[PDB]
């Protein structure tokens, strides 16, 4: 059978090779600043999971560098606080999860920064709730800036000296987000939100169901489950990752296969090459959480099952080993955007979602 610790390895080993910029501590400047981070989280994730140290250092020499204050958003003044309340938020549950590996409190510290400067664009007075991802112009409450922050607040409130004030917000985030609209008809969650001309009144925009819009709300229930020991929050979990399971709602194809609706189409930007790894992690979060939570030895089977049948498709169809030369020594893999599809090319963001699927199988 295949090993999934050794191809994470092999995954980040190729990451690294053709994306990090050691002169930058960052990977791929020419692509999006917060998939580094969802990279970084990644590279956490599978040392927690593995037990390994190996890149340690290379994720605290990224860390201290992206610290600084951003060039093009100075007013954050730095610990990753950007211009969008979403590239806050990646980097902020990446160093929840660095504290979760060092035990370092200087990164839960960050991660504190980070929720007060994102609280800053929650407004009761559009939506009766949620806050924008745009900082600048402040037109657009998304899901997956709300689904961020409301991963941070509950980590924080598992986490944090003053907890209860945390538990506080993230009950309210998610009952806000519960009523909001953005979950649909199918326990599927769209892009974002609407705004009503006259009334003033937010509804579901119907914009594209995303893979990651589906994820990172699994992981906010899971922590949500451990603030409460409340099972009903595993409950909704498991309706929203049953409906992406699900081959009549499009997401799994009928060989069992994650598929974002891009790949259809060969249109997958920057952004959406990055969405399935996310989901990918956050689901094997949700399994661990509900084999916990119950005595019966198939619990969580299902989402074992479909992180296994992932992996095996992907190791098979999409992979492909860096060649070395004389002078580079180098070894990986290498992996494009379709998990059941071929392999064209690969990107930074495009790797980071491989390693994710590995290290959700460790
Ligand atoms: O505004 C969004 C930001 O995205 C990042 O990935 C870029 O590196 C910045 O130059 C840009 O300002
Ligand atoms: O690529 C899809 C993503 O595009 C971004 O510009 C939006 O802010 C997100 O809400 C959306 O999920
Ligand atoms: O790009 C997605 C768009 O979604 C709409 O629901 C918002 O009102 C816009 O502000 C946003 O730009």
């Amino acid at each position: 059978s295949l090993n999934s610790t050794g191809l994470a390895q092999a995954a980040i080993n190729g990451l690294n090779a053709r994306f990090y910029e050691s002169s930058n501590a960052r990977w791929s400047s020419d692509e999006p600043w917060w998939i580094s981070g969802v990279a970084l989280t990644m590279v956490i994730e599978y040392m927690r999971r593995s037990g390994s140290k190996e890149y340690l250092d290379q994720v605290e020499d990224v860390i201290e560098v992206q610290r600084q204050p951003l060039s093009w958003w100075p007013s954050g003044e730095g610990e990753f606080r950007a211009d969008a309340t979403d590239d806050t938020g990646w980097w902020a549950l990446a160093m929840v999860r660095m504290y979760d590996l060092t035990g370092n409190e200087d990164y839960l510290n960050i991660s504190i920064k980070d929720e007060a400067y994102m609280r800053q664009w929650w407004t009761d007075t559009e939506c009766g709730g949620g806050l924008y991802v745009d900082i600048q112009d402040l037109t657009y409450k998304n899901a997956i800036a709300n689904e961020l922050y409301l991963k941070l607040v509950a980590s924080l409130a598992n986490r944090a000296p003053n907890a209860t004030i945390y538990l506080d917000r993230a009950q309210q985030a998610w009952t806000w987000f519960l009523g909001s609209g953005m979950i649909n008809g199918v326990n599927l969650i769209n892009d974002g939100l609407a705004r009503d001309s006259n009334t003033g009144s937010c509804y579901n925009n119907r914009l594209p169901v995303w893979t990651y819009n589906q994820g990172v709300i699994l992981g906010a229930l899971v922590e949500l489950y451990h603030a409460t020991k409340d099972e009903s929050y595993l409950l909704s979990a498991q309706a929203i990752a049953d409906a992406v399971l699900s081959p009549s709602n499009g997401l799994t194809s009928s060989s069992g296969v994650l598929t974002e609706t891009c790949e259809g189409s060969d249109s997958c930007n920057q952004d959406q090459q990055v969405f399935k790894g996310v989901f990918a992690l956050n689901l094997a979060e949700l399994g661990d959480a509900v084999a916990g939570a119950s005595s019966d030895p198939d619990a969580g089977q299902d989402y074992r099952e479909y992180l296994d049948t992932n992996m095996q498709s992907m190791y098979a169809n999409d992979r492909s080993e860096i060649v070395p030369t004389l002078f580079d020594s180098s070894t990986g893999d290498l992996y494009d955007v379709s998990w059941s599809g071929p392999f064209r090319n690969a990107t930074m963001p495009k790797q980071a979602s491989a390693i994710g699927l590995y290290v959700a199988n460790i």
